[PDB]
């Protein structure tokens, strides 16, 4: 009775396009490399496979190497957005995520940033697991299009989260979009409330 | 439509009472302890906070130490029970665990223990939350008698595992136990089924 939004931290908070982009580039200067503004579909390491052989793992090497989820910056306007969604009245806040396979520093590091930016009392709001539609909740916002797993029907309305890899899918109406957060996060949460 | 079935770590799959006090003696061996029979209640560092000052710290502070988490040993017929679970016709089980505040091992050694006995492919079935009652599921088996948070009313119906801090509580009928592995876990799946 308490509104429950689930937020994904990649490509919601955190900013893992422009992040991976900037290591990438620094660590593979003689590369060639997908423009943010160019980026198309979810998998980050797919669309640098169809760009060169050898790519995907160079790309996937950025993302395991120490540092890189807990250096990822705040997408503009994240931090202030969700700090003021959890201070609403009947609503609760809880921060999902998706670790990657390779576990030594990524899932240290997510509740090390989300400590950095939210603080210590907001660990206990966090959430991982490769399976979000067994969380329940009103809401997930969350740029992957395509969230499935072994819930059928998860209770949530899955809202999209604009990013450079889904901004130009067409999705099937009634499916909505938070476009970014300083569109209007409120009426959505709103929408949902009894 | 599959069954799904959450499986608590610590004091369902993970010996944690028992690696605790190991650890605890060896670090600690003029210090008063409890032993596994004379504990009581779910807190550890409560019960020894009791029997002397300054030994909620001592306790904690075996929990917080490296490889703490990663060399605990599996609880008998714990390992062979879910990889048995996991295996049945129509049931999905995930491991859901509730990392303690300290997020330097903890985290890390969850993953690299659930690879170290299940394999690689189960870690697509682990949560990591602080709030079990927003994970949706047809059982959880967890030793914790008082599970709560965020969902008044959890989709689950929770099935006492038993462990020396509860064995001697009375459950409010129609709460159910599962006594310890050699116990009979696929009646009370079955129980749950269509
Ligand atoms: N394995 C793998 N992971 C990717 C790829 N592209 C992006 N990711 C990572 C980014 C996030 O850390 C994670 C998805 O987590 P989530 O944002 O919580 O749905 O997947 C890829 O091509 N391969
Ligand atoms: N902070 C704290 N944690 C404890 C105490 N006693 C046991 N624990 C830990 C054991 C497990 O790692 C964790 C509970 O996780 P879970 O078994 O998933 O419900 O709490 C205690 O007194 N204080
Ligand atoms: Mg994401
Ligand atoms: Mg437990």
């Amino acid at each position: 009775r308490a509104l429950r939004v689930l937020v994904n931290m990649d490509g919601v908070l955190a900013d893992f396009e422009g992040g991976f982009l900037r290591k990438f580039r620094a660590r593979f200067p003689d590369q060639p490399f997908i423009a943010l503004e160019d980026r198309r579909g979810f998998w980050v390491s797919e669309q640098y496979g169809r760009l060169r052989p050898g790519l995907s793992e160079k790309a996937i090497s950025i993302w395991e190497s120490k540092n890189f989820f807990f250096e990822l910056e705040p997408l503009p306007g994240a931090v202030e957005a969700v700090k003021e969604m959890a201070s609403l009245q009947n609503t609760d806040v809880f921060i999902c995520t998706s670790p990657i396979k390779m576990f030594k520093y990524c899932p240290y590091e997510k509740y090390a940033w989300v400590e950095k930016y939210f603080g210590p009392d907001f660990l206990e709001q966090i959430v991982l697991t490769r399976d979000k539609t067994v969380v329940s909740a009103d809401l997930l916002i969350d740029d992957r299009p395509d969230i499935t797993g072994a819930e059928p029907t998860p209770s949530w309305e899955h809202v999209l989260f604009t990013a450079c890899h889904n901004q130009h899918l067409q999705l099937q109406p009634p499916r909505r979009r938070l476009h970014s957060w300083a569109d209007d996060w409120k009426a959505i949460l709103d929408s949902k409330r009894p």
